[PDB]
């Protein structure tokens, strides 16, 4: 069987929290009044809900509200759980009331709103200072929900929600969102494809934070070399085998012979021979202002097969990338 795996970090965090804290199973949802909120215009619908811009007409405050999709009641519970243990971290989405819907039958999540752009407009006009000022930003939230004993799983450029103006950066949509259990085995159908870890890929269940830094480095990625997104698999096998072609088959096999995992056999006619190939070679005179040795590194250290040698978010932020961002 496969080798087991524990987090290198907050590995106990949920083991000495009382009971209360992770077992979202047995929350009790304490409801407000749905009557206090008036949508305003559909922002989009996901797989899971329907956003709605809002007014609170009892402040005539803009909100955000998210109504579930009928879905089973734990996950619901799960996020709602989640979203009430990390409320007032930096940079977490905070929760600020939860209404039954009248429609739906199903809960409505209200949300403080951020004036957002979209992201593939932003992506394209953002600085190098505004790329590690952002990722630095996201790292806060990271190392924050991670020592809080929670993992995202849904790192994306989607879920990173930023008002540009006063440059206030928001992790939305914990509806993927886990409680860290050492040794627990986990769902590998989770994240966008794009981002999904070697780890889902290869179908290994026993993973930990360490997935959010693997989608974080491919949002990087996407972002110093402008190309999103930048491992662009055209389904979850093809997807390893981009990522294949860039870092290199052999370390691919190292991992998984590391954790005594099998291949898809799927895999034996699609994934061939690669040489891991040197972040260099995706520089060029339209992204080299956003690419810098520090740059590169940090990203080389995100961007690794073994989920266990993957920087931490308490060690990204120690990482010389962002010494030239301005601290508070
Ligand atoms: C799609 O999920 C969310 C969306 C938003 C705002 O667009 C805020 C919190 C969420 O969980």
């Amino acid at each position: 069987g496969p080798v087991p795996s524990r987090a290198r970090v907050y590995t106990d965090v949920n083991t000495h929290r009382p009971r209360e804290y992770w077992d979202y199973e047995s929350h009790v949802v304490e409801w407000g009044n749905q009557d206090d909120y008036q949508l305003v215009r559909k922002l989009g619908r996901g797989k899971y809900s329907e956003v709605f811009e809002a007014i609170n007409i009892t402040n005539n405050e803009k909100v955000v509200v998210k109504i579930l999709k009928p879905v089973k009641k734990k996950k619901i519970k799960r996020e709602i759980k989640i979203l009430e243990n990390l409320r007032g971290g930096p940079n977490i989405i905070t929760l600020a009331d939860i209404v039954k819907d009248p429609v739906s039958r199903t809960p409505a999540l209200v949300f403080e709103h951020v004036n957002n752009t979209d992201f593939k407009q932003l992506y394209q006009t953002l600085t190098d200072y505004d790329i590690r000022f952002y990722m630095y930003e996201i790292l806060k939230a990271l190392d924050y929900c991670h020592s809080m004993g929670i993992m995202h799983r849904d790192v994306k450029p989607h879920n990173v929600m930023i008002d540009h103006e006063h440059r206030k950066l928001r992790l939305i949509d914990w509806g993927l969102a886990e409680f860290y259990h050492p040794g627990q085995e986990y769902n590998v159908r989770v994240a966008s494809r794009y981002f999904k870890g070697p780890e889902l890929l290869v179908d290994y269940q026993m993973y930990d934070y360490s997935l959010d830094m693997w989608s974080l480095g491919c949002m990087l990625a996407s972002m110093i070399f402008r190309k999103e997104p930048f491992f662009h698999g055209h389904d979850n096998y093809d997807q390893l085998v981009r990522i294949a072609k860039v870092l290199g088959t052999e370390d691919l096999y190292d991992y998984i012979d590391k954790y005594n995992i099998e291949l898809d056999p799927r895999f034996n006619d699609i994934l061939g021979r690669h040489s891991r190939k040197r972040w260099e070679r995706f520089v060029h005179s339209e992204n080299q202002h956003l690419v810098s040795p520090e740059a590169l590194d940090f990203l080389d250290k995100l961007l690794r097969y073994d989920h266990q040698s993957r920087l931490t978010a308490r060690e990204a932020m120690e990482h010389p990338y962002f010494y030239t961002v301005v601290k508070d």
